DNA sequence: GCCGTGCGCATTCGCCGTGT
DNA sequence: TTTACGTTGCGCACGGC
RNA sequence: GACACGGCGA
């Protein structure tokens, strides 16, 4: 049958009057109306997608992968289970001939029968009209079978699949792909011979309608999900159930809101919940995104003021939309060529059609579904600024993810790549200043990338482009240098910004929000706290004429390593017994580090090859980490591109170099490496089950994580393990199930999720509150009212920026002066819950010699 | 008690969309 | 209804002469 | 407390 969604009534989020003059008066009913009439959209808006993508995967029989299948594809499969089960019994209790069904569904498990079963039913019958017995028997009948053979390469003696075969899979898409791809695979696995030789023993389309027959039987005998149509004959879906996937659909597509950017000053925060829009619609704002409620209700009661003045102030900043900019952004995307890079392209490539060709399609092919990607992003924050290009002002909502971090509600907003950026600006300008122009200039300078140089130079940079900007102003889109720059309509705007205080003096009324960003916050933090000297230097949080670059600190540290060993290292070797990798079987040229430390040097090793690495430092990135991005942004590559043959046996190379990187870097920046050992060290341990040695009774069971932040906001980091079993089918994905064992409830926390989480959500935690912290202390201290926020980029007008320079370097030394982040996390979970003896606790590290006063003078640090 | 096998895991969080 | 190259050790857990 | 694939922000 088909399902019969319908449309939800929105209207009434359409508030009272009582609560909409508390709009009128404040804005007056034009906009007071406009606004709820711009939520209200926003519901209509989410439920056109939903409705679409249903529709999509209806007709592609996936009805089963939608959300508003699964509360009733979870009732059907256990009914289902327990009647094949059941079932197998019967047949084998009774004497004679067995039914020539039985042996086929003796392969496969039941519940994989019983999902292939409601699934690929589930969809002939949505999907077209051949509903008929005969024809479904045989869609189940072949699933089955495909299951059953292609299962085993993986269930059976295949081990082999979970290397070689297991992330080669999740490449290809859509069940005929995976299945053209297994068919290969299958092939291949005899020149070894992994299941033996047994090589599958085809079903015979008569048999795969025996079986495709009895399923549907059972399915109807466990559960009326499916009626036959009396009648060759065919089958229908029951109503019940059908008017049942409608209802969760219909339900499902109110709830999923396409969130848009006010215009008015959003609603105050007072609470957990609320906030933000002033409709009390379906979907209300959360102070906090938690997982799985509860944990936003621990916020319920917490006294954190500062938080509050801080999301408050913050959503408090009025923007509009940046109309030159708009002007030829609408046009020059509609390019055939663009000279802006990556930007789309309105029409997708070809191929050349003639070991070769094999990539001239994959390529092709990859570039593709990255651009038709990126083109419906562009457009929709395209086809929506021209949206509010009019409105004096507009405003966006926001809240936080669970570690404190802020975020913008709206999809479209300040936080958005560079076209996004460039088409927001300030509502609230004021005369440019002396000062503001000062800093206008420096932002210009950091939109074209000329960042890694004192100030002075950022100046003189801008100051001998005078001529090109005027003209980018001038004609945009027949100049288009500043097309060519790092952040192209960042620094356009900033070109429209430039050229107006030449027109106009200082007395130039400029609202341009100049972008403060702090380099690489992770490690800033954690060195500010260890009062980190050396990694702190690195970091630029110490006064320096010259900017520092940490990739470049570490990268040279790897030359200096790279000497010592091209020639005082290891040499050559064919391979020992059990030497240093565990246990192999066989012998190869295992490379030494003079081998090693020679085809590098033999390569040229910059800032490039570290970058990657150190980024993803904070985020627990470790040395096998690094041996991927080497081999993936460095060698490989570079293999590809032919000019890299220094690189005989890549994985050595990388292996070797992805040490030298860890090392150097490890003793670059100490205060983090070890800060968040310690941090794992105290997550790994309030995670553990312990048990008495003797008896085997739990002493302490696992805990979960919490702390404050210095502002006042609580974090509690808690993952947990997979409440249902995970099942998943070679060809029709995976399914959930119910627990086998009832003695599994609880809810079981996740201690390794815990372990390689804690540091960079306490990390991020920090950043957030300096962020909050900054965002209020500039407000009172100085009076500032715009802010854009980018978690470690703090912005504002020209006219203002002198004083968040100040600020933000004033509250991240007032916050670590005032008190220390470890110590006071330790104190949290010592105590309440840890005890026995579990004191294998790591010592705090020691602080460094940093003296943080010395953070107010640093010029580049910026947060 | 203390290892040969054996195996679980590799980078965090927040978000949006899905050629035939 | 045809593109998907690339595969290495270190740790925390059982049982066991 | 969600497949995979692609894109973006820190």
């Amino acid at each position: 049958n088909t399902i019969n969604i319908a449309k939800n009534d929105f209207s009434d989020i359409e508030l009272a009057a009582i609560p909409f003059n508390t709009l009128a008066d404040h804005y007056g009913e034009r906009l007071a109306r406009e606004q709820l009439a711009l939520e209200h959209e926003s519901y209509e808006m989410g439920e056109a997608r939903f409705r679409k993508m249903f529709e999509r995967q209806l007709k592609a029989g996936e009805v089963a992968d939608n959300a508003a299948a699964k509360p009733l594809i979870t009732t059907l499969l256990p009914k289902m289970i327990a009647r094949i089960n059941d079932w197998f019994e019967e047949v084998k209790a009774k004497r004679g001939k067995r039914p020539t069904a039985f042996q086929f569904l003796q392969e496969i498990k039941p519940e994989a029968v019983a999902y292939i079963t409601i699934k690929t039913t589930l969809a002939c019958l949505t999907s077209a009209d051949n509903t008929t017995v005969q024809a479904v028997a045989s869609a189940i009948g072949r699933a089955i079978e495909d299951e059953a053979r292609f299962g085993r390469i993986r269930d059976l003696e295949a081990k082999h699949f979970k290397k070689n075969v297991e992330e080669q899979l999740n490449k290809r898409v859509g069940h005929v792909y995976k299945k053209a791809f297994m068919q290969v695979v299958e092939a291949d696995m005899l020149s070894k011979g992994l299941l033996g030789g047994e090589a599958w023993s085809s079903w015979h389309k008569e048999d795969s309608i025996h079986v495709g027959v009895r399923c549907i039987e059972m399915l109807i005998e466990s559960t009326g999900m499916v009626s036959l149509h009396r009648q060759s004959e065919t089958i229908e879906l029951a109503p019940e159930y059908a008017e049942a996937i409608a209802t969760r659909a219909g339900a499902l597509a109110g709830i999923s809101p396409m969130f848009q950017p006010c215009v008015v000053p959003p609603k105050p925060w007072t609470g957990i919940t609320g906030g933000g829009y002033w409709a009390n619609g379906r979907r209300p704002l959360a102070l906090v995104r938690t997982h799985s409620k509860k944990a936003l209700m621990r916020y319920e009661d917490v006294y954190m003021p500062e938080v509050y003045k801080a999301i408050n102030i913050a959503q408090n900043t009025a923007w509009k939309i940046n109309k030159k900019v708009l002007a030829v952004a609408n046009v020059i995307t509609k390019w055939k060529h663009c000279p802006v890079e990556d930007i789309p392209a309105i029409e997708r490539e070809e191929l050349p059609m003639k070991t070769a060709w094999k990539r001239a399609a994959a390529a092709v092919y990859r570039k593709d579904k990255a651009r038709k990607s990126r083109r419906i992003s562009l457009e929709f924050m395209l086809e929506q600024a021209n949206k509010f290009a009019n409105h004096k002002a507009i405003w966006f909502p926001y809240n936080m993810d669970w570690r404190g971090r802020v975020y913008a509600v709206s999809m479209f907003n300040p936080q958005g790549n560079d076209m996004t950026k460039g088409l927001l600006t300030l509502a609230k300008g004021k005369p440019i200043g002396k000062e503001g122009y000062y800093w206008l200039k420096i932002h210009g300078a950091n939109c074209a990338g000329v960042d890694k140089v004192p100030f002075p130079e950022r100046i003189k940079f801008i100051e001998e482009n005078h001529e090109n900007i005027m003209a980018c102003a001038k004609s945009p889109l027949e100049n288009t240098w500043w097309a060519e720059q790092d952040s192209p309509f960042c620094f356009l705007a900033f070109c429209f910004e430039y050229a107006g205080v030449q027109h106009h003096g200082l007395s130039y009324n400029c609202s341009l929000p100049l972008a403060f960003d702090g380099s690489c916050s992770g490690i800033q933090h954690f060195s500010a706290m260890l009062r980190d000297e050396v990694g702190g230097r690195a970091v630029n949080l110490l006064p320096s004429e010259t900017v520092q670059d940490i990739y470049g600190i570490v990268a040279k540290k790897v030359n200096e390593i790279l000497q010592a060993d091209a020639i005082n290292g290891t040499d050559n070797e064919v391979v020992t017994v059990t030497d240093e990798n565990t246990g192999e079987i066989s012998e190869k040229v295992k490379l030494g580090t003079k081998a090693l430390a020679g085809q590098w040097l033999a390569y040229g090793v910059t800032r490039s090859v570290t970058k990657r690495s150190v980024m993803t430092l904070a985020y627990g990135s470790k040395e096998f980490g690094f041996r991927q991005q080497v081999l993936e942004d460095t060698i490989q590559p570079a293999i590809d591109s032919g000019k890299g043959l220094m690189f005989t046996q890549p994985n050595q190379a990388a292996g070797y170099m992805a040490k030298l990187i860890w090392e150097s870097v490890s003793v670059t920046v100490v205060a983090a490496v070890e800060a968040m050992n310690w941090l794992k060290s105290a997550a790994k341990l309030l995670a553990a089950e312990v048990k008495d040695k003797k008896t085997g009774e739990i002493l302490r069971k696992r805990c979960a994580v919490h702390w404050v932040t210095p502002d006042g906001f609580p974090v509690w980091q808690e993952y947990k393990k997979p409440i249902q079993t995970r099942l998943n089918l070679m060809f029709l994905g995976q399914f959930r199930l119910q627990p086998t064992i009832n003695t599994n409830k609880d809810s079981e926390i996740d201690a390794h999720k815990q372990e390689s989480g804690i540091a960079p959500n306490f990390v991020h935690s920090q950043d957030g509150s300096h962020l909050r912290k900054t965002v209020v202390w500039a407000h009172e201290k100085y009076g500032i009212e715009s802010f854009a926020l980018i978690h470690d980029s703090f912005g504002t007008i020209p006219a203002d920026a002198a004083n968040l320079f100040k600020a933000v370097r004033e509250t991240m030394v007032d916050t670590y002066e005032s008190c220390d982040v470890l110590a006071d996390f330790y104190d949290q979970f010592a105590d309440q819950l840890h005890e026995s003896q579990l004191d294998k606790m790591p010592a705090l590290p020691a602080k460094g010699n940093l003296n943080l006063r010395d953070i107010l003078e640093s010029d580049f640090a910026f947060a």
